[PDB]
């Protein structure tokens, strides 16, 4: 169909770890699917010793939230950049064909915004991400990335072709940082994003972050804002990295179903201990949760993970299953 | 079936890389296999020229030893952490579901073991490895993983179901190595296990490995103790990375059959040159020998590999043929 | 067929990125396919401030050649190596079978040659590279390496078997590069290859590269050297990286099928946004152009690509689809 002429519906984002309600499995037919995002700059606190980020983002977040169409809708995207900003920014969508990915439609100086419409013609979950010329990284680097997911319109399968259903999803964007230090070994705090720029390109240029985070912070996702599910639930866990390869992990648990290169086209991998997440692309893994108790997600390179800050927990409800896992012997003296 | 009730039965490990015998296909219906790993911090000689690690092991050994089990079958590990030793540790095995892979059922202190069972359900090999709490990637990467194996009970298969079987099995733990440097540009060579630890975490920090080894040592797999095999001989080559990713390659050969996430429930990709362990997991690759001489197997980052350790040997004995490869004219001068 | 009865033919070789005539499908039997290259050993400039490289090359390019044969061909390599060099060189065929992949059989000093068959009985893109005992790294980093594909007897095939079919083959190959800096900061210049040894194997072992260039040069296949296509045509993109993992991706497009461990019995992947090459390998992309324009092509590190090289152009001839993508608003004042 011509898209000048099909339904358009507008969505409501939130705000990452959550993704906005959509259906998997549709009766719809194809919608021209509307969305605005506002650009925002802001100095960001980073991790648990008052480190600061010079950050950009997508909706005031890092990553930006994650967008939900169907395959063979259209993503009608209004882009906002308010005149509070300083530097000119665009989005490149993986999910589209053509003009840079939708950058080069959407250059938009502070004051101005642009609206970019694409056929979402392929499935998968997608990297979105700023792209202007002549400064790519750098923005991708400060936070200027998320995901769009683009589902079958009969839902997800497996190699067989049968139904895959989640019940809830979570979106993960991992940023690695390149924070530069000064002489006295102290990291660097800039009053404006313009003066950390070439300090940071140095770092960049090292390709050894100085933090690695999800969800814009050593730590975001835990404590009260650990992700959640319950025994017997289905999680689609959506991980998206712009800049640099990872390799998510649910310690205690698996990847049942993974898309580690994530497009639900192709078969998806079963009983995963870790996959793999290309540097530019979003993958997705599902899990149906077996065992109560706090699990961690985390990228398995446990440096990565435990010193520079790419790790998370889910705190999960319900019933301990000794079948699956059960302490025969409490530590104890050694006979 | 209820693992209270099942036939209970005891495997004796062997050091690496060698692994313990075992059934591919088996008749046997489901057991509770029981295994026992004894912790051995140990100073180890790591290169030629005298470099040191403040070493943690699994039975004596990096990698510690592979574990072999069907899928359906109980592990049933009693871990033992002599007085002897100075750290606490546990262990997560990638294979299990809960309580961060077992790791929180099984910390034990100097003096201290304890008997952890769970259900083997999903077939592959799977990284297990050392976790506690607060100092995770150092006990990883001063060497405590090893290899569980879960084969499906009717054996290795192909994407069309056919029948796979190895004659040989090899295990190879691949460690990336953080040991330190003074001021004098020397590696440090420490007293106590204890003493290490600050100076490494700051070189972890860095994520650049000061060596890269196979099974513990800069030729640990050469010489004298070389991997072995005959043309006509099929070997299957499992290989770990707890921490960090790696390629393994086989100069002269290939992977025949590779999993290399490392899940046996997914059909194996044919003719690979290089594989991809993603750090955090174990893969597995069969390969039938059909030239005769000494291969080298090796991480195919050739930095990483010929200068940082990553590379071992494998001498073949049997018949060279000429229909695969010919030398037609030997070096000689310039026509 | 033993080959010493088969008929022979000859090819003559093209300079990347385009890939010399051959058959995708073909009636052909099998063939002993003769080839010759030529080593050259010269110093190359490899970025716009006039920073150089003491390279090392297959035919005088970055990358060598790429040799294309069909399953169960026999390649038979004339390697020559000139008295006006000052190494000693080789040649490893991943595709090949025994004797470190031809290495053992193809040491060449200067002022020798030698000529090497193997059969191509494995089908896919598979590295080929320089590895004389004792300094394998450094030959290839300095830019020894290209590829063989070897297709199918019947051309590439879908996951179902469906006939796949390119318009136009082109050959990238990624080199990470390790230059010296001296203790002034700048890049050093060597009068001689040999004298640049000591200090590129100290950057080498950093595993930071000073470059990452395709096709020997940043900027390489950008403005008069930009690749081209026109709306409709399928090119194969074949890329390849002997040392170090990447991440291709075209910008505004896909991969629409894609082998990325590179081996054509596999079925490939569809609609990737990111594919992975694993360093000691080659894989390769299918896309159809559906919009016209000046797309890159770039490793998806984007400081890897932006800063340190990694990244083309390709410049795109026909007609804009608006069904695909269409710029509702260009960027204006906010409302
Ligand atoms: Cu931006
Ligand atoms: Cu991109
Ligand atoms: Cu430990
Ligand atoms: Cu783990
Ligand atoms: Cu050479
Ligand atoms: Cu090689």
């Amino acid at each position: 169909q011509d898209a000048d002429k099909l339904p358009h519906t507008k969505v409501t984002l939130v705000a990452p770890p959550q993704v906005h309600p959509h259906e998997q499995a549709t009766k719809s037919g194809p919608k021209v699917v509307e969305f605005t995002m506002t650009i925002e700059e802001k100095k960001m606190v980073i991790d648990d010793k008052g480190t600061t980020l010079q950050a950009m983002t997508f909706n005031g977040s890092m990553p930006g939230p994650t967008l939900v169409v169907h395959e063979g809708d259209y993503v009608q995207l209004t882009l906002v950049n308010p005149a509070t900003n300083a530097m000119p920014h665009n989005v490149e969508f993986h999910g589209a064909t053509g003009a840079l990915g939708g950058a080069k439609l959407t250059n938009v100086n502070p004051g101005e915004q642009a609206t970019l419409r694409f056929k979402a013609d392929r499935s998968g979950t997608f990297v979105y991400h700023c792209a202007p010329e002549g400064m790519v990284p750098w923005h991708v680097v400060s936070g200027m990335s998320g995901t769009l997911m683009v589902l079958p319109r009969d839902g997800l399968k497996d190699p067989q072709g049968k139904p895959l259903h989640y019940d809830r999803a979570y979106t993960i964007g991992e940023f690695d940082l390149y924070i530069p230090k000064g002489p006295d070994g102290k990291y660097k705090d800039y009053a404006t994003l313009a003066e950390s720029y070439g300090d940071t390109v140095q770092v960049m240029r090292t390709l050894t972050p100085s933090h690695i985070v999800f969800n814009g912070k050593v730590g975001a996702l835990t404590g009260a804002n650990a992700l959640t599910a319950k025994v017997g639930e289905t999680v689609l866990l959506i991980h998206s990295q712009a800049n640099r390869d990872t390799r998510p992990h649910l310690i205690g648990g698996h990847g049942d179903w993974v898309w580690e290169t994530g497009k639900f086209a192709n078969p998806p991998q079963r009983d995963l201990e870790t996959w793999f997440i290309r540097g530019g692309s979003a993958g997705a893994a599902l899990y149906t949760f077996k065992q109560p108790g706090v699990y961690a997600y985390l990228n398995h390179n446990l440096i990565e993970a435990f010193e520079l800050g790419a790790a998370g927990h889910i705190k999960v409800e319900g019933k301990w299953n000794d079948d699956l896992m059960k302490q025969i012997k409490a530590p104890a003296p050694i006979p």
